C-alpha cells in the first residue's frame, strides 16, 4: 500500500537483466523521517515480463523466514501500472560485498553461519516448491554482522504439481558459470539444481571474493579464453560431464571442500538435502568451536 508521490529516491542498488533496486526513503509526512525502503521496478515491461513480475512479487509475499528479505508491500501509478516492489532495506547490503570488505573479521567459523543460515532459507523455499534458480552471493543480503538472507527472486519458478523439475529457457543471458548441467543442457530446475548452485555460493564464500578466484574465472581458465559465445557453453558442459570441478579456493577446509564437491554431483539424486547441509555444516562449527 505505498504512494509513488512520498518515494523519495536516494540511490540505486543494484541491477538486473531487466530490472533495478533502489534505495528510497518512504516519507508521506514529508518530514524525513520516513522509513527506508528497497524499491524493485522494471526496466523492460512487455506484458511478458509483468506477468512474471507479478508472480515474483506473490512469491516474495509469500514467504516469511528469518533468512529471507520481507516483502513491504507494492506500489503503482493507476495510471498505466507501473508496478514496484517493495521490500525492506538490509544496511550491509550484498554478502558478496559486505564478504569482500570485511575479509579481515570474518572467520570461517562466521562463514559457516551464514552458509548454515542459507541453508535454512533454501530448505524453506523447497517446503514451498519454490524454486530460486539464482542461488548466488550478490543475492544474499547482510542484515548485521550475525545474519543474512536470500535477497532477491526474480528468476524463481514454482515447480508444476506433478513434477519434480521445471523446464525454462530464458532470452539473453543466464549465470551458467553457477548453473547445474542439466541446467545447462536440459533447462532443467530442480531443487537439485539449486543445491549444485549453492555448492558454488559456498566456494564465492571461502574465496573471500578474490577477483581472480571468481567461478567465471576459474571456468574460463579452464576452458581457455580464446572461446566465444556459444562455445563457452559447449566447453563448459563437456568439462561438467568429465569432472572438471572449481579448485579448492586457498585456506578452505578439506570437509568444507567436500561439502562442495558433494553438491557438484553430475549424478542428480546423489546431491545433498538442503536439511542435510545445514547438518553437516552445524556439526562442523561445533567440532571447530572446541
Ligand atoms: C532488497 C534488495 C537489497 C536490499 N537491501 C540492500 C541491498 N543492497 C543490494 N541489494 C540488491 C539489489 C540488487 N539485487 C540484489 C539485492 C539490496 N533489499
Amino acid at each position: 500500500q505505498f504512494e509513488e508521490r512520498h518515494l523519495k529516491f536516494l540511490q540505486q542498488l543494484g541491477k538486473g537483466n531487466f530490472g533495478s533496486v533502489e534505495m528510497c526513503r518512504y516519507d508521506p509526512l514529508q518530514d524525513n523521517t520516513g522509513e527506508v525502503v528497497a524499491v524493485k521496478k522494471l526496466q523492460h515491461s512487455t506484458e511478458e515480463h509483468l506477468r512474471d513480475f507479478e508472480r515474483e512479487i506473490e512469491i516474495l509475499k509469500s514467504l516469511q523466514h528469518d533468512n529471507i528479505v520481507k516483502y513491504k508491500g507494492v506500489c503503482y501509478s493507476a495510471g498505466r501500472r507501473n508496478l514496484k516492489l517493495i521490500m525492506e532495506y538490509l544496511p550491509y547490503g550484498s554478502l558478496r560485498d559486505y564478504l569482500q570488505k570485511h575479509k579481515e573479521r570474518i572467520d570461517h567459523i562466521k562463514l559457516l553461519q551464514y552458509t548454515s543460515q542459507i541453508c535454512k532459507g533454501m530448505e524453506y523455499l523447497g517446503t514451498k516448491r519454490y524454486i530460486h534458480r539464482d542461488l548466488a552471493t550478490r543475492n544474499i543480503l547482510v542484515e548485521n554482522e550475525n545474519r543474512v538472507k536470500i535477497g532477491d527472486f526474480g528468476l524463481t519458478k514454482v515447480l508444476p504439481q506433478d513434477k519434480e523439475y521445471y523446464k525454462v529457457k530464458e532470452p539473453g543471458e543466464s549465470p551458467i558459470f553457477w548453473y547445474a548441467p542439466e541446467s545447462l543442457t536440459e533447462s532443467k530446475f530442480s531443487v537439485a539444481s539449486d543445491v549444485w548452485s549453492f555448492g558454488v555460493v559456498l566456494y564465492e564464500l571461502f574465496t573471500y571474493i578474490e577477483k581472480s578466484k571468481s567461478p567465471p574465472a576459474e571456468f574460463m581458465r579452464m576452458i581457455g579464453n580464446d572461446k566465444q559465445g556459444q562455445m563457452i557453453v559447449f566447453h563448459l558442459i563437456e568439462l561438467l560431464k568429465n569432472n572438471g570441478r572449481l579448485p579448492r579456493p586457498d585456506g578452505c577446509p578439506d570437509e568444507i571442500y567436500m561439502i562442495m564437491t558433494e553438491c557438484w554431483n553430475n549424478n542428480v539424486n546423489q546431491r545433498p538435502s538442503f536439511r542435510d547441509l545445514a547438518l553437516r555444516v552445524d556439526q562442523i562449527r561445533d567440532n571447530m568451536a572446541g
